[PDB]
């Protein structure tokens, strides 16, 4: 593939196997990326739109921010950007054409469709380690993802208490690098801060904001927001929420030379939570400064952004909303992995949205499958494709065991119930021969075999997995959902033992493994993951463990009646 699709693509059906033109004046972050690819005459002519060794194809050059035109063909390469960051973009490109020292001839004219696109690191729970936001920051580079929100939300610096105080000097430089790292990969580093629970309305407080702001901007960071999201009180006032931003973008923004986002997530920050007889939304959209961004989690806290959702929001705020979307976010089911697909946010809306970002799991490996999903998706929605941008994720992320990182997550998808009301689906694949077997029971054997098939693959998967040495700490994150996720495959096989059951000896002891196989289970359940609020380890809980606590159930009644027996057919 090419991920995210560009705009526009021509390809002939020549393979390619130098001079540099332009290496003193266009992006050196793009210029190092195409070097280090260039470790090995025709020309390659690199260069910003107004430079001298693009001048020729400045025709060619989409006239939008970020954008660029690639050319291969025999005789040159092109790799013009309409402005620096649109040149490193032309590169990233091109890393994915180039395969086995060869490119294919080809014409491409791309930009984005939504402005800003990343992520905001704005869960509760552990934050992410300063190795994994490291790690995150090449890959949003990679996937032209230009924006990192950071504000988890139990870092004491950016909330509750501590707003007001610097970071501690081993933090502030961990943050320094960080910020150096994002702009080497052409991301903004955008510092959150969320002062609204005790915020005073005062001069004083007004000041220590600014001044806190100034030693973040001290740290390199050229990108701001305040966060007004999950308080009470007088810091939900918007009337003075927006003159303290108005404050911050007169004074600041507007004071240093280089200043790029000031974004502000709202109080009522979903159409649900907002009161229908009140005027926040209102007193924002008519008060706030025009360059200021207001972000927005849809019509729910846990929402996809639909066309009337957005245009709901766009007619308050008077603006386009910069998304806050609350996927692969679990922090509210910290028992489950949300390793599935990212789909529900229509794709013709992009001239509807100022930005888009993703808030993920406290899991940052596996957060880049959704991760992926939202940068091809916001740069280019009219070609957005859920189920292969997904594969092409996880072949990105893990490709030395691509299809069974599939089989784990295909499984591994649905929050199961909570209080948001957000489901997703799960085990799609299986569903037909999961329901058609069971009706029937209660049976092809094309169905029988294909439960069967299910539940050898998952346990080729969970094993492969767990030896993985390509990405560690993605296994490291996985590893407890993996051992659950084996022994409900297990526990799959022996009562299908049950129902095959041959003699009466033979399914009293493919029952007892099962028991022995629940208590292992919960064993994991109880002693994996043992925070405040979702202890535990939930696997394949929409579709599969219901099929197999169900046919368990079922293929028990089933003994008891014909041996007038009474076996134990609970499942918990
Ligand atoms: C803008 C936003 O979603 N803010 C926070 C947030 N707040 C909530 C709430 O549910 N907040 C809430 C809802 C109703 C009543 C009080 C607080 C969910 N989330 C996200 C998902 O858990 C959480 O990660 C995030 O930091």
């Amino acid at each position: 593939s090419l991920q995210p699709p560009p705009q526009q693509l021509i390809v002939q059906n020549k393979t390619i196997d130098y001079q540099l033109n332009g290496g003193e004046e266009a992006n050196p972050h793009a210029v190092k990326v195409l070097k280090e690819l260039l470790s090995g005459g025709m020309l390659i002519s690199i260069g910003e739109k107004g430079d001298k060794s693009v001048r020729k194809y400045s025709r060619q050059i989409p006239d939008h921010k970020e954008g660029y035109y690639l050319s291969v063909n025999e005789k040159e390469i092109v790799l013009a950007g309409n402005d620096e960051r649109g040149t490193y973009y032309a590169l990233q490109t091109f890393a994915q054409l180039l395969k086995d020292g060869k490119l294919p001839e080809v014409e491409i004219k791309d930009y984005p469709s939504v402005r800003y696109r990343g992520v905001v690191e704005g869960f509760y729970g552990t934050p992410w380690s300063h190795q994994a936001r490291l790690s995150q920051l090449k890959f949003y580079g990679k996937n032209k993802m230009n924006t990192y929100i950071y504000g988890p939300k139990d870092d004491p610096y950016h909330s509750a208490p501590n707003w007001r105080l610097p970071y501690p000097d081993k933090e502030a430089a961990q943050l320094q690098e960080l910020v150096a790292v994002a702009n080497e990969n052409e991301v903004d580093f955008v510092w959150a801060i969320h002062p609204g629970q005790d915020i005073k309305w005062n001069k004083e407080d007004r000041d220590l904001l600014l001044a806190k702001f100034e030693k973040m901007y001290q740290l390199g960071v050229r990108s701001f927001a305040v966060f007004f999201d999950d308080i009470s009180g007088e810091g939900t006032n918007p009337q003075k929420q927006a003159e303290l931003l108005n404050y911050i973008d007169e004074k600041f923004a507007q004071v240093k030379p280089d200043i790029n986002q000031l974004v502000m997530c709202p109080t009522e920050y979903n159409k649900s939570w907002s009161n229908p007889n009140g005027n926040y939304l209102t007193t924002l959209g008519d008060k706030l400064n025009p360059s200021i961004q207001i972000m927005w989690t849809g019509d729910r806290v846990i929402s996809d952004i639909t066309r009337d959702g957005i245009s709901w929001i766009n007619e308050r705020i008077k603006r386009p909303a910069y998304i806050w979307w609350n996927f692969p976010v679990s922090d509210y089911v910290r028992d489950h992995l949300l390793l599935g697909p990212v789909y529900g946010n229509d794709t013709t809306i992009a001239k509807e949205m100022s930005g888009f970002v993703t808030n993920p799991m406290e899991h940052a490996e596996s957060s880049k499958i959704a991760i992926y999903s939202v940068a091809s998706y916001a740069w280019n929605p009219a070609k957005y494709d859920t189920w292969q941008t997904w594969k092409d994720a996880i072949r990105t992320i893990l490709p030395s065991a691509a299809e069974e990182l599939e089989c784990f997550a295909m499984h591994n998808s649905d929050l199961g119930p909570n209080g948001h009301g957000y489901r997703r689906e799960e085990s799609m694949d299986i569903q037909p021969a999961a329901e058609r077997f069971l009706k029937a029971f209660k049976y092809d054997k094309a169905d029988f075999e294909t439960l069967q098939y299910t539940f050898e693959r998952m346990k080729e998967s969970a094993d492969i997995l767990l030896m993985n040495t390509e990405n560690k700490p993605l296994i490291v994150e996985i590893t407890p959902w993996v051992h659950q996720f084996k022994l409900t495959a297990e526990m799959g096989e022996e009562v299908l033992k049950m129902v095959e059951g041959r003699n009466e000896s033979y399914f009293l002891r493919k029952y007892n493994h099962v028991k022995a196989l629940q208590q292992q289970m919960f064993y994991i359940d109880q002693t994996s993951n043992q925070n405040p609020y979702q202890p535990g380890v939930k696997t394949a809980t929409r579709v599969i463990k219901p099929l197999i606590d169900r046919t368990f159930a079922t293929v028990v009644k089933f003994f008891n009646q014909k041996f007038n027996a009474h076996l134990d057919a609970t499942t918990d």
